[PDB]
């Protein structure tokens, strides 16, 4: 094993750096692990296939244009350069080393592709074509972009869309699960709170947030419960940015958001999958929270949950760490089947008002064949009523005493429209035992006089059953 001699490979921070401020890919790379076998595709505006730091990697088998409908992913040309993005993100996964040009990706010997479906309609049918591609072929999935990030918008997949996550999770790759990669989203400017965005709120999927160089949550950033880990994107002007290939065959240092950050987490676990093939969707989740390092990054609200690990919003577990990465993989024992336990806990609606808390002892499923002992996502579905949503900040807190922001003060949703059974979804009390009491709370957060009604309060515990070790 030599380091890469790509140009730009000193420029590539994240990578190259040797002041433990990185992703800890080279690590990997010294034991042999470089992607070869895997397959990504980007889920973006098209791939420009011919770029010489992608074509020695690209694979059309991981490839279609749903846009057009045909298979050809090439992205069109524009005098704003609009559809440059998927080709950005791809080099990030899966650019070429040792050749001269630009930087390399993590996974610098995997296969990759990109679904064209942003530079047209994006319809429930284009969204399911594009998650449902080649499901035995395509090992990870990174996508992106989502629903608006103007922080007042609460939208998520339809039934079509739905059903290809749930289909490629328990029947792609063999059966062992599509790996969906997830932008957990670049509404921090507006406030927007990640959780109202129901790709990256989904069980389905891993959902990656930005750090900046010196380690701090960028201004883009969302924070919320349904984030896993993070990787390195850009910052303020002082910081450096992402390097990769760029639309028209050339090469950016320019790179920014956590757009960015997803494709750098799909090369890492590409990775990993090559460490071991047999992983589940499910292991590669519990992988990343074992394996992510809070460590040299700065937050406001790292608190440490019921089983001893460290957690945030806006950073999930931490840092994504692909030596650790790959090392556990080749040593894990791939999980019991999934359960899942669903536990009404209203018997009557209640007013919201200035405040409101809903405790409940909970047995989750015991006795039953769902039973949880051994928790991993867990989901309130939420049917409300309020006069301003974005007002409303919403926690909840599992037997073992982990607070879990659900949902926090969107201070442009002026919207009147509620919450209509909307699944928050939070990873926070991954491997806690959930038997015990659970609180809701509900509070207003403005000094104005606003009103609504709690009509239901499902909570959804997934996991496995045996003795709980933590
Ligand atoms: C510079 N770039 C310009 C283009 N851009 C962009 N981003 C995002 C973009 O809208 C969207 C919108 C959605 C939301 N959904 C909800 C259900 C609706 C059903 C219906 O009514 O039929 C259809 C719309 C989802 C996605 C999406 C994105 C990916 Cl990557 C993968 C999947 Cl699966 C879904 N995308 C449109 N353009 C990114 C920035
Ligand atoms: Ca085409
Ligand atoms: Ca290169
Ligand atoms: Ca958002
Ligand atoms: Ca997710």
């Amino acid at each position: 094993y030599q380091e890469p001699t790509d140009p730009k490979f000193p420029q590539q921070w994240y990578l190259s750096g040797v002041t433990q401020r990185d992703l800890n890919v080279k690590a990997a790379w010294a034991q042999g692990y470089t992607g070869h076998g895997i397959v990504v595709s980007i889920l973006d505006d098209g791939i420009e296939k011919n770029h010489p730091d992608l074509a020695g990697n690209y694979d059309p088998g991981a490839s279609f244009d749903v846009n057009d409908q045909d298979p050809d992913p090439q992205p069109r040309y524009t005098q704003m350069n609009d559809n440059r993005h998927g080709t950005r993100c791809a080099g990030e996964v899966a650019a070429v080393a040792n050749n001269g040009v630009c930087g390399v990706g993590v996974a610098y010997n995997a296969r990759i592709g990109g679904v064209r479906m942003l530079d047209g309609e994006v319809t429930d049918a284009v969204e399911a074509r594009s998650l449902g591609l080649n499901p035995n072929h395509i090992h990870i999935y990174s996508a992106s972009w989502g629903p608006e990030d103007d922080g007042k918008t609460v939208d998520g997949p339809a039934r079509l869309a739905e059903e290809a996550f749930f289909r490629g999770v328990s029947q792609g790759r063999g059966g062992l699960g599509s790996i969906f990669v997830w932008a957990s989203g670049n509404g921090g400017r507006e406030h927007d709170s990640c959780n109202c965005d129901g790709y990256t709120n989904s069980i389905y999927t891993l959902s990656i947030s930005s750090a900046t160089q010196f380690g701090n949550v960028p201004w883009y950033s969302e924070a919320c419960s349904s984030t896993l880990a993070t990787t390195y994107s850009s910052g303020n002007q002082n910081e450096k940015q992402i390097v990769t290939t760029d639309l028209r065959q050339k090469c950016t240092e320019s790179h920014t958001g956590t757009s960015a950050s997803a494709p750098l987490a799909a090369g890492i676990i590409a990775l990993t999958l090559e460490a071991n093939k047999d992983l589940t969707w499910r292991d590669m989740q519990h992988l990343v929270v074992q394996t992510s390092k809070p460590a040299h990054l700065n937050a406001n609200d790292w608190a440490t949950n019921g089983v001893g690990r460290k957690v945030s919003h806006s950073y999930g577990y931490g840092l994504l760490d692909a030596g650790a990465m790959v090392a556990l993989a080749q040593d894990w024992t791939t999980v019991a089947p999934q359960r899942k336990c669903i536990i009404d806990i209203l018997t009557e609606p209640k007013d919201i008002g200035k405040r409101l808390e809903v405790r409940k002892t909970v047995t989750a499923c015991l006795g039953e064949p769902n039973h949880i002992t051994r928790l991993e996502h867990a989901q309130a579905r939420l049917t409300l009523s309020y006069n301003r949503r974005g007002d409303l900040a919403i926690h909840l807190v599992s037997p073992m005493g982990t607070r879990s922001t659900l949902l926090a003060a969107r201070p442009h949703d002026y919207s009147a429209d509620g919450f209509n059974d909307w699944a928050f979804m939070t990873t926070h009390s991954w491997d806690e035992d959930p038997s015990g009491e659970w609180v809701l709370e509900i509070e207003n957060t403005s000094e104005a006089n606003n009103y609504g009604t709690l009509t239901k309060f499902t909570l959804v515990l997934y996991g496995t059953a045996g003795e709980n070790l933590y």
